[PDB]
C-alpha cells in the first residue's frame, strides 16, 4: 500500500551513514533526522506528542495547542497541526528571526509576540497565561516533560538504529534537549532488545549541566551557540539511569565539525550535529573502543552553513 | 546491513503522502522528494550522473566537474563531489545570492562569478571556456542531456512509486525542467511495469514551450517565477513520446497552492511543487480522472515560505 494518509505519519526511517574522515576504520555511522518532515528530530515528538493526546482525551477537535518553542519543536507542531486541522499559538520573543516569523506564520501558526526584555521567561509565562485563560480550550503539549517525547523514540528511532545495524550497534552518542533521544533509543535497544551498549550524552563544555550533577558539583549553566542543546538543566525526560558516560564539546569545535561534515562528507547538518560528532570522534578514537559501532544523531540539517 | 557508504547512496525512497484538501475522495498522492540529500530532486540526478561518470572512464581521481548550474543540481553535486572526494568547479553570475554563495562554497566548491550583465549565458560560457582550457582534466556532466538523469529515475523514482502504489498509480504529473523526472518515471512504469499510464508535464503558461511545439504553434519562451521549470527550450531529457499531456500553470497559482500545501496539508515545498500540484488538482477534478490515482512529484522543498 504505502501511502500515507498525512505529513505526520511519514516520520522516521532516517538513513545512517558511514563517516569516512572521523573514527577509526569507518567505525563512526551518522543518522541525519534532517530527513524528516520539517528536517529535524522533532518531527517524530511533534507527532506522537499530537497522537497521545488524541488518544488520550486531553486533545479533541476543537481544542487549540500552544507552546512557547520557536525552534525545532514548533516547526514540528505547526507541520503536525497544519496536517492534522488544529490551530496552535506559539508564543515567542519579539526579536526573533522574521525568517522563523515568516516560516511559523506561513505553516498557519497564530503567533504572540511577547517582549524582548523578558526572553523565552516571557514567551513561557504567556503561554501558561493563555492556558489559564481557558483550560477547557488550550493544551500545552510540554516537551521536557511529556512522556510521548522518550516513546517515540523507543518505538521507532531506536528499532530503527537496530534494524539497520543488525543489532551490531555498540554505542550511541546524542546531544541533550529534553532528553528524549537518548533516552527512547537506550531503552529501546538496552530494554526491548537486551543489548547492553553504552549511551552518550553530549552537552556543552559552555553548559555541563549533566556533568555537574553527576559529579555532585555546584550547576552552573552558561551561553553557547550550540542551538538545540544544553537547556541548563535536567529535564524530566532525561533518564539518568540510562545514560552511560557524559561527553562535553565547546561551540567552536562543534561549528568547524559541521563544517567539516559539510564539507568533506556532504552531510549538511545543524550545530548540534557537529557536537554530537566531535563526541563520538573523540570516543571512536580510543583503543576501548576501536572494534565497536559508534551510532551518532545528527539532530538537524542546516539551510545556512554556519559561516 | 542498512548501512550507506557515503552519502550519495542514501538517495530516494521518498515518501508518498495523501492529500486531503486537493483532488477528489483523495485522488492525489504527493512524492516528496524534499526528502532527499540537499533536499531536492536533483540529489538523485547529482549521484547517478557522477556514478556514470565513473563507469564509463570519463571521471577519474584528479579530474575535476564542472557545470554551471547554481541550482539545485549544483547543490546536488556540490554534496557529491563532497561525499566522494572530487573538486567541483561552479560557474554563476555575480549577482547570485550570497546564501546560495555561502551554502556552495560551505560544500566545498570552487565558485567562479561571471559578469552579471551576461547572466546565465556569461556563467554557461565560462565553464566552456574552463573545460576548453585543459579537456583532459574537466567534466561538464551536461544535465539537460546526460542520459545517467532520465536513467536513475528509470531504476529508482519510477519503481518507488510502482511500489509504494502496489501498481494502483494511473496518472503521474511533473514539471518539465530537465525532463529526466518525467521521462524516467514514465519509462518505467509504461515499459518495465507494462502499466499504460497518462504522464502529464507541467509548464508555466508565461512560458509554454512544450505546448507550443506540440500545437505546431510559434515556441516564445517567457519570464516567470516558478523556479526549477520552465527552461524555455525542449532539453534532450525530455522524450516527448512519452508524454500525453500537457498542462499550463501560472507563478501565482503556484505560489498559492504552495502556500496552501504548507498551511493545509502542513507540507513545505517549492513553487514548482505549487505548480504541479494546481495541475495535478485540475485534472484530478474531472469526473474522467474521478476513480484514478494520480501520483504528483513535489520536486523541492523550500526552506522560506514565499511571502
Amino acid at each position: 500500500m504505502a501511502i500515507y494518509a498525512d505529513n505526520s505519519y511519514s516520520i522516521g526511517n532516517t538513513p545512517l551513514v558511514r563517516l569516512k574522515h572521523f573514527g577509526h576504520n569507518g567505525n563512526v555511522v551518522v543518522k541525519i533526522e534532517g530527513r524528516n518532515p520539517s528536517y529535524s528530530v522533532k518531527c517524530r515528538i511533534g507527532a506522537n506528542m499530537v497522537w497521545q493526546a488524541e488518544k488520550d482525551g486531553t486533545l479533541t477537535k476543537g481544542k487549540e495547542i500552544v507552546e512557547p518553542t520557536s525552534g525545532n519543536t514548533g516547526i514540528a507542531l505547526a507541520y503536525v497541526a497544519a496536517a492534522r486541522g488544529y490551530k496552535i499559538t506559539l508564543t515567542m520573543p519579539e526579536t526573533m528571526s522574521i525568517e522563523r516569523k515568516r516560516l511559523l506564520c506561513g505553516l498557519g501558526v497564530n503567533l504572540v509576540l511577547t517582549e524582548g526584555a523578558k526572553g523565552m521567561k516571557g514567551a513561557i509565562a504567556k503561554a501558561e497565561e493563555i492556558v489559564a485563560s481557558d483550560p477547557s480550550r488550550y493544551v500545552m503539549l510540554k516537551q521536557f516533560e511529556n512522556p510521548a517525547n522518550p516513546q517515540i523514540h523507543r518505538e521507532t528511532t531506536g528499532p530503527e538504529i537496530w534494524k539497520d545495524t543488525d543489532g551490531k550497534v555498540d554505542v550511541v552518542v546524542a546531544g541533550v534537549g529534553t532528553g528524549g533521544s537518548i533516552t527512547g533509543i537506550s531503552r529501546a535497544i538496552k530494554l526491548d532488545f537486551g543489548k547492553q551498549i553504552t549511551s552518550v550524552a553530549v552537552e556543552p563544555v559552555e553548559s555541563p549541566v549533566i556533568s555537574q550533577t553527576l559529579a555532585g558539583e555546584e550547576v552552573k549553566p552558561g551561553p553557547h551557540k550550540i542551538q538545540g542543546i544544553g537547556a541548563g538543566f535536567i529535564p524530566k525526560n532525561l533518564d539518568l539511569s540510562i545514560i552511560d558516560r557524559v561527553e562535553t564539546v565547546d561551540s567552536d569545535t562543534a561549528l568547524a565539525t559541521a563544517r567539516r561534515l559539510m564539507a568533506e562528507e556532504g552531510i549538511l547538518a545543524g550545530i548540534s550535529s557537529g557536537a554530537a560528532v566531535a563526541a563520538a570522534d573523540r570516543l571512536a578514537k580510543l583503543p576501548e573502543f576501536a572494534d565497536k559501532l559508534i551510532v551518532v544523531i545528527l539532530p538537524s540539517s542546516s539551510e545556512r552553513y554556519l559561516s
